[PDB]
């Protein structure tokens, strides 16, 4: 199974540098976008830019640009994240994540991330989002509806995503295209898009739905993703 395999926890001290990397096996490699997303902790997810590593094409968000390097080695089927200097505020987990439309195969390219590594957690010391409600609730069988606000650049004119996180582990994809189900998802779960604005239905709570949703849209303006702020789902019971 495709997998992306992410190098171990490190603890390090302000002003140190850190190379840390996220190898892709069972795939093409060359042929896919990888993007890198931080986590502070207890907050959501940001993107930070993405690498083609057919030819190491890196595209920076304006918020990470200037502040760490992507790169990539093609022989060895890896892609790095850099920083030359750390700080304390640099503690967060780095996810890297495969950007799943297949570029080559003739239809309009979409962007998703399907496929997410474990994540790699980094602490130092020394001893623009869409807008989503932070929280939703309900008992198991509960209709939840979780919307997800935001402008022309990005929702307007971008397909929107939702992602599922379980607390320590990696997000998962919920629904791409604004409307589609990965193979796996279940129905419960479905997607819309309208205006400016998109929402994710949950028919009826169950258990396992506890976890934190993102949404998700590319931006033109920003030329990368925005994920919204995250709502943690909690199932009363």
């Amino acid at each position: 199974q495709v997998q992306l395999v992410q190098s171990g926890a490190e603890v390090k001290k302000p002003g140190e540098s850190l190379k840390i990397s996220c190898k892709g096996s069972e795939y093409s490699f060359p042929n896919y976008w990888i993007a890198w997303v931080r986590q502070m902790p207890g907050k959501g997810l940001e993107w930070m830019g993405m690498i083609y590593p057919g030819d190491s094409d890196t595209r920076y968000s304006p918020s990470f640009q200037g502040q760490v390097n992507i790169s990539a080695d093609k022989s060895s089927r890896t892609a790095f994240l850099e920083w030359s200097s750390l700080k304390a505020s640099d503690s967060a987990t780095y996810f890297c994540a495969r950007l799943g439309g297949q570029l080559w195969n003739s239809y309009y390219y979409y962007y998703y991330m399907d496929v997410w590594g474990k994540g790699t957690t980094v602490t130092v010391s020394s001893g623009y989002e869409l807008t989503q409600p932070p929280s939703a609730s309900g008992t198991p069988g509960q209709r939840v509806t979780i919307s997800c606000s935001g402008s022309s650049s990005n929702i307007g004119g971008n397909t929107v995503n939702w992602y599922q996180q379980v607390p320590g582990t990696a997000p998962r994809l919920l629904i791409y295209k604004n409307n589609q189900r990965p193979s796996g998802v279940p129905d419960r779960f479905s997607g819309s898009k309208s205006g400016t604005s998109a929402s994710l239905a949950i028919s009826g709570l169950r258990s396992e739905d506890e976890a934190d949703y993102y949404c998700e849209a590319w931006d033109g303006g920003l030329r990368g993703g925005v994920f919204g702020g995250g709502t943690k789902l909690t199932v009363l019971g």
